[PDB]
C-alpha cells in the first residue's frame, strides 16, 4: 500500500516562518552565511511529502520469523502496568501542544476537572471502540541546516493532547521496560556518551579481525508497513499486562498507529497515512525494535559473522568479524537486499570500515585526542558546521528554545564545543545576566530544562573528567572546526582562544558555581593549567 495519500490541501504553518536570515550587504561574513545556511519551512512540505510517498512491498522469510519469535519470547518475561490517569497527566511536559477541546498542558498537569474528565472519555472510548480512525495534525518542522541541495522540511504527525495522555496510560511503562528487555546491550538509548564509546571500544576489541558498518534506511517512518505496526502490537501483547492495557493497546494500534487521516493547522484534510506516525509515544521504541528485528534477520540472511549491534531508532551500527574486503562487500550487499525485502531500503549504501573512527552514525564518529601526558582518549564528535550555524541563527533571532545547548552536553569533549560554543554561550549568559536561570533546549524531539552553572557536573557525569583535558586533537578535528568557522564567516580559533581567557576570568570573578565553570570548562585556554579534580557534585543523579 501507499505510505500516504494526499488531498491537495497544503501543510500549513501556525507560526511566522523564515527560510533565511536577512543579509547585511556590507558584511562578507553575512554573505558566506546567507549562501550556506537555511531554515526548513512549510513551503518545502510538499517536496518532503513527494519523497515519503511510495508503495511498500514486504517479503518476509524464516530468518525474519526466527528473530521475531526470539524477541516475543524475551518480551513474554516482562510485566508492565497501567499508569493511573493522574500519573499520565503528571508526565505531560509544561508546554505540550494544547488540545482542540479547549485545555492545555497547564490544565492537564494541575489535574483540572474538565481536562481530567475529557481524558477519561478518550480512555473509555479506546476501551469500547477498537476501529474508528483517530485524527492527527501534520506540521512542517522548522530546522536550520548548512548546504552540501536543500533538505525539505521534516513532517510531524501527532494526535490530540487527550489521546497523548491515554497513550502514556497504556504504554508508558512498556516504553521504559520493553526495549532493554528484548534488545539488551543493543538498545542504544541507555548509554551516556562515555558509556556508548566504551561499548564500541569493547565491541571492536573483542573481534579477532573487526569490521564495522552503519546502515541508513531511506525515509524509515514511511517504510514501516501496517503489518510491521501490528507486529509491534503483538510484541507489546507478549508482555504480562492488565486486560484494560491490552484493550487500549489494541485500539491505539488499529485507530492511530497503523494509520489515519491527517489535518493541517487550519483543520483541512491533508491526507491519509498508512505508515509510522512521527509524533506518537511509540515512534522511538517501535522504530528501534523494528529496525533491530529487520537488521538481525538481514545479518543472518547475509552470513555476517558474530554481529554486535547498536540501534538508535532507525540508526544502526553492526561491528562483526571481517571475512576480508571482498566477502565483506558481498555480505553488505546481501544485508542490503534482505533489508530492502523487509521494507527498510537504503538511503546511502553501507560500506565496510576497518577503523572504528571511520564509521558515521547519528551524524557522529569516534575520534581520538591525547591527554597532557600523551594518553589516547576516545570520544564522539561530528562535523561542527550545522551546530555552529544553529548557534549563529539565534544571535539575530532570539528564540525561547536554544537549539545548541544540547551540543554542549552531548559533545562536551570536542574542540568545537570547548573553544567556540562554550566561549560564546557563557559570554552571552553574562551579557544578558541570565547565568543562574534555568533554560529550555531541544534534544531529540523533546524540550529539556537545565541550569548552565551545573554544566561541569553534568559533563563529568556523562563524559568523565577527561572532557576537560583533551589536550591534542587530531588533524581532522582541527581542520573540521577551522573550515566550519571559515564557511560560516565566523572568527578563527585564535580569536575564540583570546575571548575564552576573558570569559574564564569573568566567570572566576563571580565565584561559586560560575568560578567552577570558568576553572573546569576553560582550562584549555590557559598555559598555566590548574589540576582539575573530580567534582563531588558529579556524584549526583541527572538520569
Ligand atoms: C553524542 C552525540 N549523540 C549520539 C552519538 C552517536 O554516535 C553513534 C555511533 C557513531 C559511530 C559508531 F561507530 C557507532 C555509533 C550512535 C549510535 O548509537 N548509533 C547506532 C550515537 C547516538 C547518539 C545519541 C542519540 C540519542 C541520545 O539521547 C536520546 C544520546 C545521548 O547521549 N543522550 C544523553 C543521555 N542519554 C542516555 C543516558 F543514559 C544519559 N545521557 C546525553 C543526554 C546520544
Amino acid at each position: 500500500s501507499m505510505s500516504y495519500s494526499w488531498t491537495g490541501a497544503l501543510i500549513t504553518p501556525c507560526s511566522p516562518e523564515e527560510e533565511k536570515l536577512p543579509i547585511n550587504p556590507l558584511s562578507n561574513s553575512s554573505l558566506r552565511y546567507h549562501n550556506k545556511v537555511y531554515c526548513t519551512t512549510s513551503k518545502s512540505a510538499s517536496q518532503r511529502a513527494k519523497k515519503v510517498t511510495f508503495d511498500r512491498t514486504q517479503v518476509l522469510d524464516a530468518h525474519y520469523d526466527s528473530v521475531l519469535k526470539d524477541i516475543k519470547l524475551a518480551a513474554s518475561k516482562v510485566s508492565a502496568r497501567l499508569l493511573t490517569l493522574e500519573e499520565a497527566c503528571q508526565l505531560t511536559p509544561p508546554h505540550s501542544a494544547r488540545s482542540k477541546y479547549g485545555f492545555g498542558a497547564k490544565e492537564v498537569r494541575s489535574l483540572s476537572g474538565r481536562a481530567v474528565n475529557h481524558i477519561k472519555s478518550v480512555w473509555k472510548d479506546l476501551l469500547e471502540d477498537p476501529q474508528t480512525p483517530i485524527p492527527t495534525t501534520i506540521m512542517a518542522k522548522n530546522e536550520v541546516f548548512c548546504v552540501d541541495g536543500k533538505k525539505p522540511a521534516r513532517l510531524i504527525v501527532y494526535p490530540d493532547l487527550g489521546v497523548r495522555v491515554c497513550e502514556k496510560m497504556a504504554l508508558y511503562d512498556i516504553t521504559q521496560k520493553l526495549p532493554q528487555a528484548v534488545m539488551g546491550a543493543s538498545y542504544g538509548f541507555q548509554y551516556s556518551p562515555a558509556q556508548r564509546v566504551e561499548y564500541l571500544l569493547k565491541a571492536w576489541a573483542e573481534k579477532k579481525d573487526p569490521m564495522g558498518f552503519s546502515y541508513d534506511t531511506r525515509c524509515f517512518d514511511s517504510t514501516v508497513t501496517e503489518r510491521d505496526i501490528r507486529t509491534e502490537e503483538s510484541i507489546y501483547q507478549a508482555c504480562s499486562l492488565p486486560e484494560e492495557a491490552r484493550t487500549a493497546i489494541h485500539s491505539l494500534t488499529e485507530r492511530l498507529y497503523v494509520g489515519g487521516p491527517m489535518f493541517n493547522s487550519k483543520g483541512q484534510t491533508c491526507g491519509y497515512r498508512r505508515c509510522r506516525a512521527s509524533g506518537v509515544l511509540t515512534t522511538s521504541m517501535g522504530n528501534t525494535i523494528t529496525c533491530y528485528v529487520k537488521a538481525l534477520a538481514a545479518c543472518k540472511a547475509a552470513g555476517i559473522v558474530a554481529p554486535t549491534m547498536l540501534v538508535c531508532g532507525d540508526d544502526l551500527v553492526v561491528i562483526s568479524e571481517s571475512q576480508g574486503t571482498e566477502e565483506d562487500e558481498r555480505n553488505l550487499r546481501a544485508f542490503t537486499e534482505a533489508m530492502t525485502r523487509y521494507s527498510a531500503p537504503p538511503g546511502d549504501p553501507p560500506r565496510p570500515e576497518y577503523d572504528l573512527e571511520l564509521i558515521t552514525s547519528c551524524s557522529s564518529n569516534v575520534s581520538v585526542a591525547l591527554g597532557p601526558r600523551g594518553r589516547r582518549r576516545y570520544y564522539l564528535t561530528r562535523d561542527p558546521t550545522t551546530p555552529l550555524a544553529r548557534a549563529a541563527w539565534e544571535t539575530v533571532r532570539h528564540s525561547p528554545i536554544n537549539s545548541w545547548l544540547g551540543n554542549i552536553i552531548q559533545y562536551a569533549p570536542t574542540i568545537w564545543v570547548r573553544m567556540v560554543l562554550m566561549t560564546h554561550f557563557f559570554s552571552i549568559l553574562m551579557v544578558q545576566d541570565t547565568l543562574d536561570q534555568n533554560l529550555n533546549f531541544e534534544m531529540y524531539g523533546s524540550v529539556y530544562s537545565v541550569n548552565p552553572l551545573d554544566l561541569p557536573a553534568i559533563i563529568e557525569r556523562l563524559h568523565g573528567l577527561d572532557a576537560f583535558s583533551m589536550h591534542t586533537y587530531s588533524h581532522h578535528e582541527l581542520t573540521r572546526v577551522a573550515s566550519a568557522l571559515r564557511k560560516l564567516g565566523a572568527p578563527p580559533l585564535r580569536v575564540w582562544k583570546s575571548r575564552a581567557r576573558a570569559v574564564r576570568a569573568s566567570l572566576i570573578s563571580r565565584g561559586g558555581k560560575a568560578a567552577v565553570c570558568g576553572r573546569y570548562l576553560f582550562n584549555w585556554a590557559v598555559k598555566t593549567k590548574l589540576k582539575l579534580t573530580p567534582l563531588p557534585e558529579a556524584r549526583l543523579l541527572d538520569l
